[PDB]
């Protein structure tokens, strides 16, 4: 695109989790996601259960473990830091954690996220990608 | 800088004007917003400049075509990259002077903040706070 | 860490570590008469300004601040604040550093003074403590 008639630079994101397929959906059938979710939360009430996925085609490290149980006041950020270090990025690498293909506050809790966005199984369920963007 | 006469640490942060108003007259600016706010719906035209003496390097342009949803964190990526900082340069986003989150996306600023020429404003800059 | 019950694949388990929760020495070192004076004084004279004591969680695996006691712009941003910490006590990009008040870790994007305007205790003083990412996993 160009319009005053100088060229815009066009930013596009590429590779967002968009209505990305978990393995942990796949590889699991629903009756036992639902009840491994009531039991975790039975157990830990002050916890919650989240699956951490790769965005498909994110040109981003692979994750060993999925499934995370998580203090309810532990914030995204702190959840960020703990991710990148067991993806073992470069700092200057980016990750961006989407939970239904949205971009969350650092500063919320994982029990704010998990309290809105749980889904019927009692998990809640994060994308991670690289800066899911071009352009620049 | 000493009741209780221990000193402070006095922390002190380091007006913007936009080139590309001084480059095109109002008129021009909103006929062109109009335009393209009308082809493309779920995009926002952004003009993005450096902060005078923020020492960062500066972008070879100024007019973006962004998508709504494009996060602040996920355009800072694209112009820390581009300007070579490295992991520990800070590099921050100041619309009307004030620092938005990093959560917040291109569209949520411009229904807020878009000028009356359907331009978003957008200036650049370092930590933008004189060092101790 | 631990097997699920049902879904048998173990749990990353995530704890917290040395938070906050605490007893600020500016408190200890200052009565409230004298910290409250201070506070009145130094609000009246820069009305655009918030005086914070920052002191680092008991145990934070970082380095400590040789002063506490910081006079700082109200538009002052968290962030802002976090960049010269992490120049003073020589951080890394990929060390942590979080900022909690009241035990709870504010927006980046906070100002000093929007905190100071919800948390200012009643000597007048923003109290912030620092620690590290306060967490582990495994």
């Amino acid at each position: 695109e160009k319009g005053e008639e100088s060229e815009y630079v066009v930013i596009t994101v590429r590779n967002e989790p968009g209505s990305m397929k978990f393995v942990y959906k796949e590889e699991h059938p629903f009756e036992k996601r639902r009840s491994e979710g009531e039991k975790i939360r039975k157990k830990y009430p002050d916890r919650v259960p989240v699956i951490v996925e790769k965005a498909p085609k994110a040109r981003i490290g692979d994750l060993d473990k999925k499934k995370y149980l998580v203090p309810s006041d532990l914030t995204v950020g702190q959840f960020y830091f703990l991710i990148r270090k067991r993806i073992h990025l470069r700092a200057e690498d980016a990750l961006f954690f989407f939970v239904n293909n949205v971009i969350p506050p650092t500063s919320a809790t994982m029990g704010q996220l998990y309290q809105e966005h749980h889904e019927e199984d009692f998990f809640l369920y994060i994308a991670y990608s690289d800066e899911s963007v071009y352009g620049l």
